[PDB]
């Protein structure tokens, strides 16, 4: 029925692990055929090896236009079509705002904001040229809704993703192309493992005291899983969401309400 | 599946027509057994007659605590259980702010805000007594996000639904109970058909010109249908939305982005 | 100066004590002549007596249209004019959401939401009749932006003030009338003193531990004063805010950012 | 008065013309001594000649750390102090989203986001080294709140300013440093004059049809002047705004309500 993705062809950037790998598995379960584009091709291959409908693994660096152009064309050729882009790749570093370096400012913006711009822009050109009712889902963040201390540069780059998402949605809507983002909470991935260590170091706490504090900040009372985000991305990709565009959907267990 | 409602027991207030009827039908199609509570029990039984998984129709006036309490108990008894509430009943009148009467202020607040309060409160008491991981979806409005001219009292009452939703969601979260709302845009039902002719008069326009304006204000390029909303209500009821609570989900065709 | 209110005629509802009393004193200091309409006229008379520019105290119950109509006319007649309304009167009770009584629901909505509706509606009728560049500032709350546990009914009533404010602002803007609201944080008045007791009992804490928690939740690191709110109300009344209408200005010391 | 800026030492980036020059003039009128830092140092000298309290003109390119560091030190030395930064420099280009170039992507982010980051970060270092209760006001945009078609890249960069502002505010509040931003609507400057010609060409309209459309979207019913923004910046800089930080204050004439 209306949540079904049978026959559709999807690309997921940053799909080798964490949230992106969960997105790839959820799209596949819902009936899609999935290409994963990532820095880490061998992990991408291992995810694909477990998919029902097959799929494809390609190397990409989302910071570079020429890499995104080539990886997307390669994926599209392999898939035999293109209906859906999940632009999920992202990074962070943690620093007091007064100490943020230009190198880490650029690192955060070029993956998180420019990475989404390039994948989205190139996807829309392909949708328009094939006359496809394409769909996009971007992975933003809680930090796209509320600026986070020690992550002031990461917050700025995730606000940028959400603004991009809204403006692109307005331009794409008369073409019947939808564009939304999800804003996850405290998701237990390798990113969380890093950030609890960084926060613990900066605050003079233990890493597990820091992870306990995340849970205590979450009304639903548990740490978030990649799968909590992935099932929402499937909804946003599907015809159940046909009258929804330019949204930043919170998946945070009650931390943020919009 | 994670989008399905197989075996769930649901109550829909205001389920006899328009958005609420489409909600009852969507819940049923997803696998739920549905009780409809409405002022118009004959129209309610008519919707129930076409459902796949059975169902039940009961009389209710959502403005009155004794009525809500008796209807809810009767519906639960008939269902053999209770997992889901969709509090959808609602009304409007259009009028210049300077001319709003106390009678129409009360009409809007008593059905829209008080009606959601009473059905939500009594539902939560039932969920808690049974240790049920209960779910609520309230029908709010685009007018809960942006104040609308000629609907100042209507806007206030819908903002109230949204405020109630967030606060209740914060209290119910540690009890494993979720509470969200949907904010529909311009929906083709008898509320719209009423509204458009009266809006035209007040604005010194023709009714086809007013309708045409709603279309051009919608990025996705069409009038909204009750099914556009009902499918989003199914997702919010389902385990795919298990990590989402206290939200106001826009279903407006891109008119509003949050 | 563009912040000067010299020669202007103001009505403050709820101006007898706390925030309202601070608002009346700040408007007066900025050059206005101020009438205070309050349920406690003895206290209102004491505030008015100490004002630099004259003024008038009148008894009002903002829950009742006949009271608001009569008190507003009496104040306007005494002032010899009418330029500015600050509708500040408000109440609260605290209760778990599943225990909220109909009486306390009505108590909160009739004062907070209806009281603002009546005062604003009647003010606009006066402004329009005399071709006045009128201004309204409403006192909403932090709980108009974020649902507060134990204050679910209070939250819904304050969300309603904010929704009313936006819709009325859209209708009045073509007529040279502005309408905004302020959203205060944890302000040290009699309301706070009552609430910290109720909250301590409900949460099993001490009253001062509850107050300490408010402070720890506030980035600027101190409890709020009525004067912190009053000076922003002066701004919103003034010609410096001439291009601002329909806003909810947060005054919370960084607790909420919009 | 609480709106007085007597004795305070202010730096304005992008103060040579438009909104920035209006800000510089308004701060000086309020009692501040003003240094203007701009790409056009001859235009900054023109503005300083009309200030009551004297002032200083210094060349800066806000895209380059070395330039910002040097200009700010020069300004602070000239002023004999440093209490207030208004980071106002900004640029735009217009383009359909599918045609946006990497060059103009970089142009928008480097001035608008990075320019604010650099001036803000360096200012906080100086405030902290001197134990100063510093204040910052950033010039964001309506496009920091709503994604704008043809300005998708410009929107993203301005959302970035707003997120940066929130996160920095959270870090700076315990040090008694305030950080807010303003979000102007359709302001009559050379940027507007440029944008109406570009927009008219991309849409197949006249420039005066485009202008008329901005006005008809504005509830106050007129095009905005730079002074409508500058007087709000004076408020945000002053002790009247002492309990306000991390906000995006709309100055749009009712276009956007938050
Ligand atoms: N974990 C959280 O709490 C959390 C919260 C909110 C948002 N997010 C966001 O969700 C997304 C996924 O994060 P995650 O937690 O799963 O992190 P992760 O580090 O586990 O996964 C990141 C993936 O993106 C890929 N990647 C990184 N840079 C790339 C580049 N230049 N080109 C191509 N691929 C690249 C990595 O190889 C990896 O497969 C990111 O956009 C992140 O900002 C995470
Ligand atoms: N249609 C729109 O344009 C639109 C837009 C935004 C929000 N909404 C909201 O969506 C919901 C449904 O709107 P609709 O257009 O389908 O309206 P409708 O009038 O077609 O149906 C409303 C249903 O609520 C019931 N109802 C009314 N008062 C009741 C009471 N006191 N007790 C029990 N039942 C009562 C009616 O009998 C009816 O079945 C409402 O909450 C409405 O405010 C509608
Ligand atoms: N104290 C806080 O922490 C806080 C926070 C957010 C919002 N507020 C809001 O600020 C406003 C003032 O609160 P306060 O703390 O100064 O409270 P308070 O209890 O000290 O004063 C309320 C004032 O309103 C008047 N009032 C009450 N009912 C009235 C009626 N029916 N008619 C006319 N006057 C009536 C009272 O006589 C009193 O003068 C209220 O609207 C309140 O909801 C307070
Ligand atoms: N005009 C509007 O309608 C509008 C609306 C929203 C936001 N804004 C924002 O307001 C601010 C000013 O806009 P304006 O309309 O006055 O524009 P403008 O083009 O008139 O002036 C911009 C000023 O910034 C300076 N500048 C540009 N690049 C610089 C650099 N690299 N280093 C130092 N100085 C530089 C210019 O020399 C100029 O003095 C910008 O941040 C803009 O994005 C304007």
């Amino acid at each position: 029925g209306i949540f079904d993705l049978s026959g559709r062809k999807a690309i997921v950037t940053g799909g080798s692990k964490g949230i992106g790998a969960a997105i790839a598995r959820a799209l596949d379960k819902a009936g899609a055929t999935v290409a994963i584009a990532d820095l880490d091709v061998m992990a991408a291959q291992a995810v694909v090896a477990g998919l029902e409908n097959g799929g494809f693994a390609v190397e990409v660096d989302v910071t570079k236009r020429a890499s995104v152009d080539a990886a997307m064309q390669k994926a599209i050729d392999a898939l035999g079509g293109f209906d859906l882009l999940c632009a999920n790749a992202g990074v962070s570093t943690m620093r007091p705002a007064v100490d943020i370096t230009d190198e880490e400012w650029d690192f955060n913006f070029d993956v998180n904001a420019r990475g989404v711009f390039l994948a989205n822009q190139i996807a829309c050109r392909h949708f328009l040229a094939s006359n496809t009712k394409g769909v996009i889902v971007n992975t933003a963040s809680l930090a796209a809704k509320v600026g986070a201390p020690l992550l002031a540069h990461y917050s700025a780059s995730k606000f940028a993703v959400f603004g991009w998402t809204q403006a692109l949605a307005r331009e794409m809507a008369p073409k019947n192309i939808r564009v939304n983002c999800v804003c996850p909470g405290f998701v237990k991935t390798a990113m969380q493992e890093r950030e609890i260590i960084w926060e613990a170091e900066l605050r003079g706490m233990t890493p597990e005291a820091v992870r306990a504090e995340y849970v205590s900040l979450t009304p639903l009372g548990r740490i978030e899983e990649p799968e909590d985000v992935a099932d929402v991305v499937v909804f946003l990709a599907s015809d159940a969401a046909r009258f929804m565009t330019g949204q930043g959907i919170n998946v945070t267990g009650g931390v943020r309400m919009d």
